[PDB]
């Protein structure tokens, strides 16, 4: 039974090893029976730059590489956490890098794939941040900082974001429907398969079906399976 799995939002930290002992559980027990590895995003708490290092990161780029040799076909899209990761962090692990959208065949089903924030669009704070920082020029002053002050931008970074997401309601910071209705037609695809809104659903509307990945709690490990059956759901324990 061929079968591939879909993740995200796991927010990897040593602040939280509840979480990476879930993740290792699923890269060496379920990731390598798979056909295809697609992380839609936010696997990391965040990233300020393929030259990080650390116990967790070297762990974590480790079982992406063991599952990717066995032959498993492994794919990353960025988030919003972590979309500095580049080239070399694509060679060190086996996982192609997506972009923003990404149209796939799988099973004899075209699925529409993203992150989930770039359909959040009436959260305009958001999104003119989001503008900012995907400028080259930026990004490539950023990282010639030195390892260490991008950590400390990165970790206050993260501290304001706390705060204005408690300034804002819960509407403006999930999909927006017409727009997301919009991308589907886009890509003439029946089924949608996205993270970020944290909230675990598959909703069935009429024209297509939204599958939205969940956030990762130490009790919960949110993965979506579909199989050449044509059937897909989450990995209930
Ligand atoms: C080239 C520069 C490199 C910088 C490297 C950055 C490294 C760290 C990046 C991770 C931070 C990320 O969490 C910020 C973010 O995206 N938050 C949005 C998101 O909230 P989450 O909890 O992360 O899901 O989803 C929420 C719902 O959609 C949304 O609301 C949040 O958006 C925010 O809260 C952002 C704030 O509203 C404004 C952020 C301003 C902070 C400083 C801006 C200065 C611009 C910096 C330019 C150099
Ligand atoms: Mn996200
Ligand atoms: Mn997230």
């Amino acid at each position: 039974m061929k079968h591939s799995y879909f993740i995200s939002d796991l927010h990897l930290s040593e602040t939280q090893p509840e979480l990476t002992a879930l993740f290792v559980d699923f890269m060496q027990n379920l990731a390598p029976q798979a056909e295809r590895l697609y992380i839609l995003g936010d696997l990391f708490d965040f990233w300020i730059g393929d030259d990080e290092q650390s116990a967790l990161i070297q762990q974590v780029k480790d079982l992406i590489k063991f599952v990717s040799d066995q032959g498993v076909q492994c794919y990353f899209q960025h988030g919003n956490r972590d979309f500095l990761i580049g080239e070399r962090f694509s060679k060190e692990t086996g996982a192609q890098l997506l972009p923003d959208y990404q149209l796939i065949t799988l099973y004899d089903k075209k699925i529409l794939l993203c992150h989930g924030d770039t359909l959040c669009i009436d959260d305009e704070a958001y999104q003119q941040f989001r503008r900012r920082v995907h400028q080259k020029w930026l990004q490539r002053l950023f990282l010639c900082l030195p390892l260490k002050v991008r950590v400390i931008i990165a970790e206050k970074i993260r501290a304001k974001s706390n705060q204005d997401k408690q300034a804002k309601s819960q509407e403006i910071m999930d999909v927006n429907q017409a727009f997301t209705a919009e991308k589907v037609q886009e890509f003439g695809v029946n089924l949608l398969i996205h993270g970020h809104t944290h909230r675990e659903a598959i909703h069935q509307q009429e024209e297509f079906t939204r599958i939205v990945l969940g956030d990762w709690r130490k009790n919960y490990a949110s993965i979506l399976k579909m199989d050449e059956s044509g059937e897909f759901g989450f990995i209930k324990d």
